[PDB]
DNA sequence: CCCCCCCCCCC
DNA sequence: CCCCCCCCCCC
DNA sequence: CCCCCCCCCCC
DNA sequence: CCCCCCCCCCC
DNA sequence: CCCCCCCCCCC
């Protein structure tokens, strides 16, 4: 039954371990058996578009949860307020979009509350008919199935009205969530489900009521609940439409239907402080335009075989990249995303031999200096949202036989040829807080062993304020990967950053409820396993004249002393429990020395 | 040449999705100014089904299958396409005649059209009233002819 | 000196009595001597665009303040939370804009706090150089002077960049006010000036942190402080521009200047959760376009004299209206606003005799049935933001000699000819909460003695939920103006409304901290002076079987019983102090019988 | 494609009527420096003399339609390229079709100023109609895959 | 995971 | 035509 | 020339 | 207010 | 109809 498929999917999804192991970084899996009871390191079952799993993942945390219960940390009535990792990404070539990756403690508080009240979500989701977003790309509810549902919903209509909400996630008033769930006139008399949910959301973003912490699956689930209650209001008024998150497709024939729909939709938006993006409002008349047909794209390679020469494969792949970039320019949404999966699947399906793949992607044409890996790398650097897809593509063809040393040399050569523009780019994103672009550049330098772009001085200039946690981690990794440099300068930079960050806070505020919680955990976890040698930390702190004590040297660099400071130590106790059990949140590679090339 | 790389060895699900994408593609072609593209949908689907040499029971499965999760059926999509333009009534009924000869059961088609009409009864009654007041003869004719036939 | 003119203006403005007498309804006066120490009723010195002064004004309250001190009501640390009057107005022919007229108690709390900390505002305003909005159209800082300042600020630039903030007032995060004033990294540790200011603002909108309560002068002053601190940040980075509220005019010559400005402006907007309206972004190249020249408009009437016939005056005025409507269509902002003042000033300056004015505006052409007052009335009904300008124009020409009975008959005839469309309009705005349009129609019916449009049944359908206070007052006035109808049905409607409104609240919430505070004050003030006869209220409440008691009949209609209910009675005590002293907030006319035709 | 790496935007520039209005005495300017035209007998001066002899001592334009003209024009344009490379710019040129890859508007403006300066020095005129910036995702209208 | 056909939307 | 203000729309 | 894959840009 | 020239921007 | 390749335009 339809109901029973929905129920299976939602009992899979609404599990705390699922919700952190794939939810935190917004990962999707296509089969329940992918959710193995072991730590996954060498492969990736998941599909994600934000963060590189081989460096940043929740596998160790999920393994910890699988055997030990952290319910006890999450019984205090008032949820602890914490600062998230602010991580700004491109919306397009011009605009920006803000992610907020919550403190893991606040994430887990919200996570257990949502799984404890999962029926609040599941009854509405299963009763809902208009949402194609209430599957969250999980299991087998992929893009063609959601388009099938949308097509069914658009029956009978000679016209389509398209409506969008402007800046929906990022300006959503969080106290309007209980209005949508329970009725606005019942907000005026807490202790209910929706009020507590709002409180935990604001705790995830430091009691900020402006917007929802975007970039994770719990936020998507809460937003979907909000929007399915919007859908319930519109359905009680007897309207039929398709919604993907905030993209409303209204089928209609007569203008009175359209006008009555617009009045009702305007009314609910005004009641809940929602704003329509009037730029995106458009009526499409039949015959309907469809710019997102992907048939030509996935059938680019029909007439090429493994009997074709490696040169024809190279030129065909190059033409493919140009063709999909042009398709995306023309309005074919997701065409650039399609380049990497379909190249990989064509290489697998045409059954090209490993040594032929090595020749295809490692060949440098002598006259033209052209190499097709370099073209694909430059394409990925054109949009930092493509970082994960590019690195997954590299992983796949490296498995297919493309040598990792050859890839490292190609990326090194690319970076040397473009070093000046790349340094100007790094400076641009550092001044303007373009977090994902800087992250992409540093992650490529970490992955492909680029040690020539930035010297010691620029690397230490990376460790400063207005740098996101992930970039701080990647720069610190770049610095530790170079054995020539000595650790005192990094210790000084990190200490300065920690003190300056704590200076923005009440002196009774715990460190792990503050900004840079993830970098701090990285540091304390490294120090706990002597990559950050305890002797040289002692030397640095002697140089700084810190007073010793019962726990140690009374510095921001000493977790033994830090874990006990602050009035509320709940986040500190949670992260100390993680540190003692050797739960890592940042993967240091197979051999603990920060190499990700396999 | 939409259907060059599909064969009778392809699964019925791929045939369903390929036909759906075909309909969307020709509707977009007609929107872009390709005159007669929507007319082309029915003859070339029928000729592809004949030429790919798909078996009668496979045709029955292709056009009678209701996907349980999505409630999608490809005959219902083609029927709704035909109701989008009443000049398509004859082409739709000829297409139904052809695939019914190809093996698609007439009782299954009747149930599919009945279900479509029940789900859209309110809008269809408003449509009937519209064409009755405004003398839209072919639209009313198409609706009543579907009710007679199915 | 420049400083000393600024100082004079700001010591005039930052006075509590000024800030309520002209600030509450956003009124401007051109001379300090207009701020008389008496109640103004028959004339209006002020200039306002929102609410009709002859019905809604603060003159009685200001007279009360002038002799008695209400500081004592405003010493409790935690400000009482209240609901404002929600009053939605057209933004244009399509979009809407929300006003929130605060509870007078919360207004006065904010008012005294701001005047007590006026130096916080005045130092920044006087030090500011980029704002042409920091004069609030007061005294002699009118439109040409602000344009003079803007012109000076735009010197040296071959290009202008225009930037706007989208939905600035209505989506402003109120906790970002202390960020702008003090620095965002100092929000994390209250008791300071900016935090208390934020708290009083949210108290004005029922502890809602989404947006600023728009439609009054205190909101404009707070928004100007916010924006002048934005200007201080941009000036420290050595940029020069003109700002009107959120309209940024950046003068520049080279594209590097423009790009650096855009990066800095984007950075501050991202820091303070401000969103640029990317639709309004445009660069203008010299030679510069100027679509707002008003020279032809104010010189339409140069070649007409009082020796011209009344027919030529009629036709000239008609052509004038068409010409300014076309000017506004072409992008001449404020051209339609210009119609009424310049017609009035032309009639005064051409020195047309009173009987000639009567003939001009009262003449009905027999063949064409055309009357120029009816055309101007229909123009005003085309945009409800024109209500005040139309009624001021009528007041002026009525003073010039145009008979009020003739105007009443003309408006009556108009309303009879268009009764069907007008009833459909009334229903439209009632279903869709178009508050200002409904207000305009009911205010015309009140002013011009229209008693034929709506019978008793529709008038009682006016008294229901989702109707703003001002429309509720105007409908109740329409009902009391008709002596044929008896008062029991209105008493039943009003009682139902009061009970239903209190049902949305905690049972310990005081009535005058709730929605419909202004309607409730209207009712209680009428009952206190026996327009709402006490005998017939007793009869109604006997019919409803209310239990009597120490104060009276224990109903929502009895202020004696109502004033003592609720845990916090501060708002009730303040409004009871107003009621006892016969301070009215709604003018009932010269002879207390609700006639405004003079 | 290799030359256009690293760029989020492309600037397209063309020279108007390049072959047919090329001042032939500007060839020694491009090859040797304009301030060295004022004191012949050198390579570039003799080359200019033979070109004008091919078109009846006409100094307006280059005799178009043969490979020697293409070689001389390519020498001229590669010296233009040497001037732009010494100022540390990277672009693709086909004859007179300049494809400038860039990311920030300051790069584009500095390139435009330098290019304008050299064009003014050598009596070269930009076809302002063909000037356009393309933003990524880039348009490509010349795919021949369906055709072949 | 298992054992042809895939691959895209949003915030 | 008579005795200021005019003057244009359509088919 | 020799022995699959080609084929187009400019002036 | 008092005693020529005015009149418009925003939210 | 018979025995590969079809299939569209208009009024």
């Amino acid at each position: 039954s339809m109901k029973k498929e929905f129920t299976e999917l939602y009992d899979f999804i609404f599990d705390p371990i699922f919700l952190v192991r794939y939810g935190y970084y917004d990962r999707s899996i296509k089969n329940k058996k992918m959710n193995t009871a072991k730590v996954e390191l060498d492969n990736e079952y998941g599909k994600s578009d934000s963060f590189y799993f081989k460096v940043f993942n929740m596998e160790s945390f999920a393994d910890y949860l699988r055997s030990h219960d952290l319910k006890t940390h999450f019984n205090g009535k008032k949820p602890l307020s914490t600062d998230p990792v602010y991580f700004n990404i491109p919306k397009n070539i011009e605009a920006r979009r803000q992610y907020k990756m919550p403190n893991l403690y606040s994430y887990m508080a919200l996570n257990y509350y949502i799984c404890d009240n999962k029926k609040e979500f599941i009854e509405v989701f299963i009763d809902n008919k208009f949402s194609t977003s209430k599957f969250f790309n999980q299991l087998n509810f992929d893009y063609p199935k959601t388009q099938e549902i949308t097509q069914t919903l658009l029956y009978g209509g000679i016209k389509k009205l398209h409506l969008d909400l402007s800046n929906f996630y990022h300006t959503l008033y969080t106290h309007s969530i209980p209005w949508m769930i329970d009725g606005k006139s019942a907000s005026k008399q807490k202790k209910g489900f929706s009020n507590t949910l709002d409180t935990l959301i604001t705790a995830c973003q430091y009691d900020e009521t402006h917007g929802i912490p975007t970039g994770n699956l719990l936020s998507r689930i809460i937003t979907e609940l909000y929007m399915c209650h919007f859908d319930k209001q519109m359905e009680y008024k007897k309207f039929v439409y398709s919604r993907y998150v905030d993209d409303f497709i209204f089928p209609f024939t007569f203008e009175n239907e359209k006008q009555e729909f617009l009045n009702e939709f305007n009314l609910i938006c005004r009641e809940n402080n929602l704003i329509i993006n009037d730029n995106k409002t458009k009526v499409d008349n039949f015959p309907f335009v469809d710019k997102s047909s992907k048939s030509d794209i996935f059938s680019f390679f029909e007439n090429i075989t493994s009997t074709n020469s490696n040169d024809k494969w190279i030129k065909e792949i190059s033409n493919f990249i140009d063709y999909c970039v042009n398709e995306e320019h023309l309005g074919n949404k997701g065409a650039i995303k399609c380049i990497f999966p379909v190249i990989t699947n064509t290489l697998k399906q045409k059954k090209v031999d490993t040594k032929n793949i090595d020749n295809i992607f490692s060949k440098r044409n002598m006259v033209t200096n052209f190499n097709v890996f370099e073209k694909i790398l430059d394409l990925s650097l054109k949009d930092s949202r493509l970082t994960n897809k590019f690195l997954t593509f590299f992983e796949n063809i490296n498995e297919f036989g493309f040598s990792s040393l050859s890839a490292s040399n190609i990326v090194k050569k690319y970076f040397s040829n473009n070093s000046k523009g790349l340094k100007e780019k790094i400076d641009h994103y550092r001044k303007n807080n373009f977090n994902q672009e800087l992250y992409q550049i540093l992650l490529y330098m970490v992955v492909f062993e680029i040690d020539d772009l930035l010297n010691q001085e620029e690397l230490l200039n990376l460790i400063d304020l207005n740098i996101d946690d992930y970039s701080l981690i990647l720069g610190t990794i770049l610095y530790l990967k170079n054995s020539s440099y000595k650790l005192e300068k990094l210790l000084k930079k990190i200490d300065q950053l920690f003190i300056n960050t704590h200076a923005n806070y009440d002196v009774k505020t715990s460190r792990m409820a503050e900004k840079l919680w993830l970098f701090r955990y990285f540091f304390y976890f490294l120090n706990c396993k002597n990559i950050f040698s305890q002797k040289e930390i002692n030397s640095y702190c002697q140089s700084q004249n810190y007073n010793s004590g019962q726990n140690g040297y009374q510095t921001e660099l000493n977790w033994n002393y830090i874990k006990g400071q602050g009035k509320d130590l709940r986040a500190n106790n949670f992260f100390n429990e993680l540190i003692v059990k050797e739960v890592w949140l940042i993967s240091c590679g197979e051999n603990e020395d920060f190499k990700y090339l396999n």
